[PDB]
């Protein structure tokens, strides 16, 4: 399978810094969703979910074709909650009838961790929207009642290396976990809608104890009143990923370094850019902009 990134035609940087604008201005409009936390969090999971079914052995899945917008992929059980970050998008779409959806839930992503002050995420146009018949199946994306083996073999199918994947998992400092869409309750800290390198000073400060919730599932949860997922705390339980959570609980410049290169490279898995294709777009703030 060969996936040729196509700039949408005729267009820009300036062009893609209006959907961005477009995108970061809604969310400091809608601030009320999810008792305050507002959107971010909930669109840098859908911009992974919409990358996390590509498979390196056969090149399908991935953030190239947008095939979320079809039934059997925004019905899978491992989405649930999405539906939320997708009608969100779905005005800004209507205004930019142009961008592609590929294009469009990837950058709602770069967006939010950007405007959540996070790291700045180089991110490439041409993703190109593919028949119903390319939708991946269900059961791609990874179960959280699972230890460290599962996880790293798991994200030898992105080809994301150890690294990569604790890198990765700092998002997890975001937004929260809802009992009825996953069966796991509550957030992982106190910052939950500022990007920060909290989910690796809690995880080797906090005082965690394993104990069962109300859909029946157990969970890490902490006197302060946090919790972490199974396959979260397995990264304090095994010893080379341990030591990546010591590095990135001690240097947040590092983690943030690492983390804008493994989003990227997790956006960008299986689509070919050819070499008269347009450098990387760095996307100015709302902040930076005076807006
Ligand atoms: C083994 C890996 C992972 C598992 C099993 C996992 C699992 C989960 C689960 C069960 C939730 C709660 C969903 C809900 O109830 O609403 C969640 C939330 C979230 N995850 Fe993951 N995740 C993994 C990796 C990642 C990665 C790699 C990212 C992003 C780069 C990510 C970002 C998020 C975010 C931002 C939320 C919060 C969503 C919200 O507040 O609505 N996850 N995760």
């Amino acid at each position: 399978l060969v996936h040729v990134a196509s700039v949408e035609k005729g267009r820009s940087y300036e062009d893609f810094q209006k959907v961005y604008n477009a995108i970061a201005l809604k969310l400091r409009e809608d601030d009320e969703y999810d008792n305050y936390i507002g959107y971010g969090p909930v669109l840098v999971r859908l911009a992974w979910h919409i990358s996390g079914t590509w498979d390196k052995h056969d090149n399908t899945g991935g953030s190239y074709g947008g095939t979320y917008r079809f039934k059997k992929e925004f019905n899978d059980p491992s989405n649930a909650g999405l539906q939320n970050g997708f009608k969100f998008l779905e005005p800004i779409h209507k205004e930019f009838p142009w961008i592609s959806s590929g294009d469009l839930f990837s950058l709602g992503g770069v967006t939010a961790v950007q405007e959540m002050q996070g790291p700045k995420i180089p991110w490439r146009c041409g993703r190109v929207d593919t028949p119903e018949d390319t939708t991946p199946d269900n059961g791609r994306l990874p179960d959280a009642d699972k230890d460290a083996g599962y996880v790293r073999t798991f994200f030898q199918r992105l080809n994301m290396n150890d690294r990569e994947v604790v890198a990765l998992m700092g998002a997890h400092a975001l937004g929260k976990t809802h009992l009825k869409n996953s069966g796991y309750e509550g957030p992982g800290g106190a910052a939950n809608n500022v990007f920060t390198n909290e989910f690796y000073l809690n995880l080797l400060n906090e005082d965690w104890k394993l104990e069962k919730n109300d859909a029946n599932n157990e969970q890490w949860d902490s006197k302060s009143g946090y919790m972490m997922l199974p396959t979260d705390y397995s990264l304090i339980q095994d010893p080379k990923y341990l030591s990546i959570v010591k590095e990135y609980a001690n240097d947040q410049d590092k983690f943030f370094k690492d983390f804008s290169k493994a989003f990227e490279k997790l956006l960008e898995d299986g689509i070919t850019f050819p070499k008269d294709a347009p450098s990387p777009f760095i996307f100015k703030t709302l902040e930076e902009q005076g807006l």
